[PDB]
């Protein structure tokens, strides 16, 4: 009955936050590296939705190369004048972007090319710009260990995150006005397992989605019936 | 009037036929880097001369390739049937000289690619051997700084030689039977001039064939003759 949050500030959040403004303003490369479902992709796109000189990217198999993600970074700054070469597409890019004092966000810097972010590394250097990488923790373990290790070297901060908080959670508690302890209890339960804020997400709309059609309040029975459904140990 | 040395045991000799026994025996990579004109080419000859189980060759940017420089392995072997191919001439290189602990010789490594060194080190480290390099200070300078690094690791010998020792052109002049003071410092001022042991070696020889000419004992004369030509200092 009251409004289902689309977002909430967590610990996790502010220090993606802190280390984001820190890349950007340090106008140098940081790493995000841990396992999905902890929220990584919603708070950049939260980050570049409250702050400007800000731009987000992904980066799919089907756009791995060098030209498909400077095709990628041409849409995003704005630019549909995007020339199909390689060259004065980078230095158009090198044109827009330098005395902005911006910030390119890569998620997904996993399915990456050691040419690709060699050449986002030397775009970046050639900018005085701050790149943020996303992805799982093979993004940091492909450089260990010599072909990145100059990026090593200007790879000075990461945060890595694996699994989520107590007051993470809580915070998401008081984001959807949870207050039983055997619920928040049960909402750590949920965080125990992977996919963590996309299975407590997918939970809490469940139960916020019948509360609504019962016209109840969301209790610990239906994140029973919510986290009970799923099919989460189902072989 | 006596015997021209063709070659003397000499400090630097000495040291540099510990470092290639220490390379073979140690079956591991030693770079021999230092400005030329010191003898380490007569001497790795030398070498092999008296030593079995020894192989030198050159490296000309003729012949800069991994084919090129496998086909001089291939004829320094005594395999006159080497393939054309690049697989199974390495094969072959492998299997003949597996067993044996034997020692490549690696003259002017100055002019190697990255692939042809890597295929070097590769075959040494799948056949259990000593590989010894030569050439000048630009064969470790090409080093530092990560394409080399695991070859860094596996370059743990070497011995630098930049300039001749005193006792190094005193044991010279005991072969070439020089025993005058003003004689003995005028060959160390020979040895002062870079290309220390040719242009010693090209004094010598004029010194010992005007002497035989003239029917006569080499002098400081006949050195003051030999050393004034040349034209060194003539631009
Ligand atoms: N503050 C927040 N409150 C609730 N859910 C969040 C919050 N931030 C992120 N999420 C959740 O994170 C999920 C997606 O992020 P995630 O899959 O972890 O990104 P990535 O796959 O890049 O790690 C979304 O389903 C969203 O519900
Ligand atoms: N023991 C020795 N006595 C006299 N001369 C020597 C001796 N060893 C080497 N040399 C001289 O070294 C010269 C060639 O070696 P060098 O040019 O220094 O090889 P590199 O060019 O590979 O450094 C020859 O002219 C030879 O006279």
């Amino acid at each position: 009955l009251p409004e289902p949050p689309r977002f909430v500030e967590t610990q996790t959040v502010k220090q993606i936050w802190t280390s984001m403004r820190f890349a950007s303003l340090t106008e140098s490369i940081a790493v995000v590296c841990g396992n999905p479902g902890v929220g990584k992709t919603e708070a950049a796109r939260e980050y570049r939705r409250t702050n400007n000189n800000v731009w987000m990217i992904t980066i799919t198999p089907s756009c791995a190369s060098v030209l498909e993600c400077l095709t990628e970074l041409a849409f995003e700054l704005g630019m549909n004048d995007a020339p199909r070469r390689k060259g004065p597409l980078s230095r158009a890019l090198r044109r827009r972007l330098e005395g902005t004092q911006g910030l390119v966000i890569i998620d997904e810097a996993d399915h990456l090319g050691a040419e690709v972010l060699e050449e986002l590394r030397l775009l970046q250097e050639s900018t005085r710009i701050g790149l943020v990488l996303m992805g799982n923790h093979r993004v940091y373990s492909n450089m260990t260990t010599v072909e990145f290790a100059r990026l090593f070297s200007r790879i000075a901060k990461r945060t890595a995150i694996n699994k989520t908080k107590k007051a993470d959670v809580k915070a998401i508690a008081d984001a959807w006005q949870i207050n039983g302890e055997k619920e928040l209890e049960l909402l750590q339960q949920i965080a125990q397992k992977p996919g963590a804020l996309r299975i407590l997400n997918h939970s809490l709309r469940l139960a916020a989605m019948t509360a609504h059609g019962k016209g109840e309040r969301v209790n610990e029975d239906y994140l029973r019936q919510a986290f009970r459904e799923l099919d989460l140990d189902v072989d």
